[PDB]
């Protein structure tokens, strides 16, 4: 089991990483804080300020600790709630629907998602942090991932790098339709394999067909979305990012999401988040990520959400 | 008159610079925005979108337009209030008490101060902008300058670079004592020349003598100050900045500042701001700006303000 040893190191390291930070007195984030990486060592034998364990010897790299303290706080994630949910209840794997070799876990209480990430991606997240902070403090209705932490586990010379972020679609509300959307069409049909799951993640072409009348929004609700998507896309292309989806969940009826109306007339509440935003191009043209973005919203704000 | 031609170019350029921005639709600030410098040309002859003038031909460089739009807004400075105060009423010079060759002006309504700045200083302000934004959005009771804009006037091959910021001590409240403070002692006595002015800017040694019992603060008011000074100094040393003063004004009685009590017992309202913060050392030791900072607050929060 390569995994049980990964789950272990994670729950171990975060606890030490975040617990040790909670004793140090809180202070503002400085630009200097974003480039910090602190490492702490974990022998199976045990250490002065380190326990021993079933799993093999590893180091636990935690990225930009202070900034994520701030981001967590700013997202209303109480520290020992973070700690309990993540480090004190069995982590749960996930048959990754990602073509990329990245693999996901969730918290037992299903509030957090952990995803693994390319070394390129993690180093880029590290550079996003200023722009992240800036967008977070200007548009608090933003749709981007909510990054709770960035950590690296290194065992036996190999790097596993992770991003703890927010589950957009929790076990809580049952969910009748899901969509991973992009505004592109090629191979945007759920693999017959995916298609037979319980609630399958339908892609674009699936959507234009099964919901051709769309998802309807009140005049007031529609502007808000249209407004902040425009805002996020301007952020995104700024950083020359691509391949990112609008993840969309719909619950039909018979309380914290977006209220909408069906083609037939059903009152339903929608749930959205922008995901897969760490693939930057900082072989693509100068104007290219701009293209991906305009297309992106010109699709969500004309075909996927209507007034 | 080298000056009338400077006052002119300033009032001219800002008007064009800021007026033209007000027609362009508002949007969030991106990291990209901080490094932008837009230039616009002013012939005495006149141009397609440019008038003619008494003064000589110049270009008007305006630094980081979008960010300062944001900073102005965030400081409650309505655009045409900025414009009127600065560009539509005679600018007023000032016998600079600065040993540095920098020279000041104020607005007729005495809400804004313009100061000229070393090319080094302006280029450093340009780099402060991210850290500035970050501190501004975390500590909105911060004592640092309120930067409204950064502009450059270039005439006859020569650079004049300016920083529009906030008058800490306006014509409005009459003011009985002023202090430029640092926590250093050498030559910190008001020059006999300065000392005979109306209300002279007393320096450190002047203070420890004329007000040896200090300035007293309620338990609640004192913590607030002590708290945010600590916060600003941590910002300041972060950027390896030095030579900055706490400017302090006191009004004794017989409504927007800090309430305090005199040695005798007089109820008085204090007015403070941290100034001269663009001299960075990014010949000084690594630990040096840290030293300047600890000394700085350990003086204001023990000798200048007492609980
Ligand atoms: N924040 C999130 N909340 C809920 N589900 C998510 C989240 N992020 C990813 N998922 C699930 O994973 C799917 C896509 O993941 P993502 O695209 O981020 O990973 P990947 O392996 O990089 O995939 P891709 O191959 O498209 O790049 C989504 O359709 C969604 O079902
Ligand atoms: N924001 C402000 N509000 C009010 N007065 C100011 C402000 N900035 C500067 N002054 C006046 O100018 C004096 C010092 O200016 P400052 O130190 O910034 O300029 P300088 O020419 O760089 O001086 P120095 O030689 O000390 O570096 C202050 O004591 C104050 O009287
Ligand atoms: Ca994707
Ligand atoms: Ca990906
Ligand atoms: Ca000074
Ligand atoms: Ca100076």
């Amino acid at each position: 089991t390569t995994s049980s040893a990964l789950k272990g190191a994670i729950q171990l390291g975060i606890t030490h990483s975040v617990g040790s930070l909670s004793q140090k007195p809180e202070r503002d984030v400085l630009m200097q804080d974003f480039e910090v990486v602190e490492s702490i060592f974990f022998p199976s034998q045990g250490s002065s300020s380190t326990p021993g364990h079933h799993h093999g010897d590893f180091k636990f790299k935690t990225y930009a600790p202070i900034a994520f303290r701030y981001f967590r706080e700013m997202f209303g994630i109480r520290p020992d709630d973070y700690l309990y949910s993540l480090c004190n209840e069995p982590l749960i794997e996930l048959s990754n629907p990602g073509a990329s070799g990245s693999l996901f876990y969730v918290s037992s209480d299903d509030e957090f998602i952990i995803k693994t990430v390319q070394h390129k991606e993690a180093e880029f997240l590290q550079t996003l942090l200023p722009g992240y902070f800036m967008n977070l403090n200007q548009n608090m209705r933003t749709l981007l991932p909510k990054f709770y932490g960035l950590y690296c586990v290194q065992a036996d010379g190999k790097n596993i790098r992770i991003v703890v972020m927010n589950n957009l679609l929790p076990r809580a509300v049952p969910m009748h339709l899901k969509f991973d959307l992009k505004g592109s069409t090629y191979k945007r049909r759920a693999s017959p394999k995916e298609r037979s799951k319980g609630v399958p993640t339908y892609k674009d072409l699936d959507f234009m067909q099964d919901m051709p009348e769309g998802i309807l929004l009140e005049n007031d609700h529609y502007t808000a979305l249209s407004r902040t998507m425009q805002r996020d896309c301007r952020v995104l292309q700024s950083f020359k990012i691509m391949d990112y989806s609008l993840l969309v969940g719909i619950h039909i009826l018979h309380m914290g999401g977006i209220p909408a109306f069906n083609s037939k007339g059903e009152r339903l509440l929608v749930f959205i988040g922008i995901i897969d935003i760490l693939q930057s191009y900082r072989t693509v043209s100068v104007h290219r990520p701009s293209f991906y973005a305009d297309r992106f919203q010109k699709f969500m704000c004309s075909t996927v959400f209507r007034k």
